């Protein structure tokens, strides 16, 4: 669920998802609305894209089982929904992280005003 | 700023915003864009009008100076802006709080579909 995606940024970011993530840029802070700004940015469009093929889960409110006691995500068993859910979940974070360079605090709470329209597809 | 309307958001509802509040019905969840759904929803539209007020200031970014050390969050000293915009985010934590007993869960990511549009004033 959104939940352990949630714990999973912040694990794997430092950062938890609000507002460092949750207000980022034109997509993970606008709804999907705009075309990501960046990296950070285009990992919550991954993420919905991940989740737009997950068409018969509900990757937003099940709860799957995964570990992450040494450091490293580990999407444990579970059903085929909550496994496929939660390597999104992971994707998304493991993409946060490996953006940490790039991430720019200025991006926060972006006005959508200069968002430009979505422009790639899943 | 942010980060710190964050901290008084879990402090206060044990909720962490994300995925709680950040995504839930439709002002807090999907941008200010729809009609408050219930309670924990107006509070954020009241949290946007109470920055709304706050024209000379960046709530989102100036970071205040409160102390929550005795369970009761006090906003400290600062600037008159970091004092106002303390107060606009104790008082969102404080409402979300104080709607515990009404906080749905079924109204996290929310379809916009559903949400009919913004019908108050600040």
């Amino acid at each position: 669920d959104l939940w352990q995606f949630g714990q999973m940024i912040l694990k794997e970011t430092g950062k938890l998802p609000f507002p460092y993530y949750t207000t980022y840029g034109c997509y993970c802070g606008w709804g999907g609305q705009g075309q990501p700004k960046d990296a950070t940015d285009r990992c919550c469009f991954v993420h919905d894209c991940c989740y737009g093929k997950l068409t018969n889960c509900k990757p937003k409110t099940d709860r799957y089982s995964y570990s992450r006691e040494n450091g490293v995500i580990i999407c444990g068993e579970g059903t085929p929904c909550e496994k496929q859910i939660c390597e999104c979940d992971k994707a998304a974070a493991v993409c946060f992280r490996e953006n940490l360079r790039t991430y720019k605090k200025r991006y926060m709470a972006y006005p959508d005003v200069l968002c430009k329209k979505p422009a790639e597809k899943c």
